[PDB]
């Protein structure tokens, strides 16, 4: 998920 990046990290 490209928007899930940001919560990945």
């Amino acid at each position: 998920g490209e928007e899930e990046y940001s919560e990945a990290i």
